[PDB]
């Protein structure tokens, strides 16, 4: 009934998550992980508390609705705590998380800032194209469209493990090289999205029985590898991801395009960057 | 304080998730929902639990430890959410239901869309009560008390004010009639740009939280129809901000300089629930 080491010292809040109530610390004691989450509510004991007099403390009241600070007793206040004592500074790091900063990027700050940057760096995508030609991952493709211009394969995401259909996850990676982007997407690109949205649909409800209106279809900006990819996701399943300063619905994307050829090379996009993203201090320092 | 009504006989647990710890109930007391959710944890408190004495029980065990830990009072907090009287259309919206996409063209909007909304939706009497000040008054942040281009910034009732990790606010113009993104004009340009300057900078005021740590975005199907602004914390992953639902306001704004009839125009993408009349008088049209 006590810790596994004497006293705490905060160095660290590694990362939050305020949506799932959940915090991960980094403290010192005498190098040690504590995860502090909060508990699923039982549904009988909340009612039993209802039938009663709960400690309120009212924050406001506006016509019908009204919200309150609700201290209850001892049953509902489980807080599950994970500890991990020694902790590597392999462990640290891969819990530590950045904070993220919104940029609004023209068309003009692509082209002088961003590509530029991108071309700096060497990422390689040696394993997309392992991919696309079968040296890696075969036996994973659910759908293939092989024509070099206009193709793509339908993988399911790695960490899918494909067991339910509640977190549904597959991505479309086009045979086509040099999409490095959303940026490069022109009316030429019509036909590969278009049999990436409707050819990947089509696979999804022949392998897994999931219908259209169950999916949504989308791309990255600031995808985190430059070759285009699309994201096919049960509606049901919501992840950071799908936030819309991230995520753009495909079938939009086509759109844009048949009313608006230069959209993506034009228009200004919004996204989000780790704070400590060189890219991020570049684009700032160039929009003041 | 107390609750509203006395009483409570469960009826039905609406919606239930463990992911995010929120629960949604419908009573009777007339029906009510209380809505219960798990709060953020405040890091400077957990630390001074943790150094001093917890209240600790073992159930695994290996590096990897696990407790149940019972904190004292001040961390225990639950924010509690009743809606009452809650009408029938309180209890669908919160219901647990399978959800579905639907794209609707502009002719969909106005053929089955707008009639449909029309013939009623949600009151909106808390955004009049807001607007002339007979309630909320004291929690303003900042209001443009311009007529057409004005509006008020307020928390949201989501937000329980205690940290900023979840910050949630919501502009609201004073201009009645704009019922949803689909109404926008470039007439609207001015109102628009107002709450996103004028938003972001009371923000910087108030909390000293620069815009480039916001989202700024619309519900397109807002489930109150009369424009509001949804202002979150960038690092919250607020319910509603996904793609399928949350339209940038900057983006609008741009969307509206480039192209005019654009939100009347063109095919926009939502989720609706399958208990929903809407949902398939759209889907009989698409057919
Ligand atoms: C009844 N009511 C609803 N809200 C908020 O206003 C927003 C309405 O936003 P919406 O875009 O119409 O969709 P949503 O209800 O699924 O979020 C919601 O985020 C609520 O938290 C409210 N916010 C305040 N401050 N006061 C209220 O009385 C009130
Ligand atoms: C190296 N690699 C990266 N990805 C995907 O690309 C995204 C970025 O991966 P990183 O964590 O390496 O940045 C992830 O969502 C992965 O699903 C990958 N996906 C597959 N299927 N196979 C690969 O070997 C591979």
């Amino acid at each position: 009934v006590r810790l596994p080491f004497s006293g705490f010292r905060l160095q660290k809040v590694l990362r939050e998550s305020a949506r799932d109530k959940i915090i991960f610390l980094h403290g010192k004691v005498n190098d040690a992980v504590v995860i502090l989450e909060k508990t699923p509510f039982q549904v009988e004991q909340v009612a039993q508390l209802l039938t009663g007099s709960p400690e309120l403390q009212l924050q406001f009241s506006n016509d019908i609705y009204s919200t309150y600070h609700l201290f209850p007793p001892r049953q509902l206040n489980d807080v599950k705590t994970t500890v991990v004592y020694p902790a590597t500074e392999k462990h640290l790091q891969k819990y530590l998380r950045q904070d993220l900063r919104l940029i609004r990027e023209t068309g003009d700050d692509y082209r002088n800032i961003t590509l530029p940057h991108l071309e700096s760096q060497s990422l390689s995508i040696q394993w997309v194209y392992n991919i696309l030609d079968k040296k890696a991952e075969a036996d994973r493709i659910v759908f293939e469209n092989p024509d070099p211009s206009d193709g793509f394969v339908l993988i399911p995401d790695l960490k899918w493990n494909q067991q339910q259909l509640d977190d549904l996850y597959l991505i479309a990676i086009c045979h086509r090289r040099g999409i490095r982007s959303l940026r490069d997407l022109t009316p030429e690109h019509l036909p590969l999205l278009r049999n990436i949205l409707h050819q990947g649909q089509e696979a999804i409800l022949q392998r897994y029985r999931m219908k259209g209106d169950h999916l949504r279809v989308y791309l990255h900006y600031l995808p985190s590898y430059y070759h285009l990819h699309v994201h096919f996701t049960a509606l049901g399943f919501e992840a950071p991801g799908s936030g819309v300063e991230r995520a753009h619905l495909l079938a939009e994307v086509i759109e844009n395009l048949e009313c608006d050829p230069r959209h993506y090379q034009q228009r200004t996009l919004t996204f989000a960057l780790r704070a400590d993203d060189p890219l991020l201090k570049l684009l700032q320092e160039a929009q003041q």
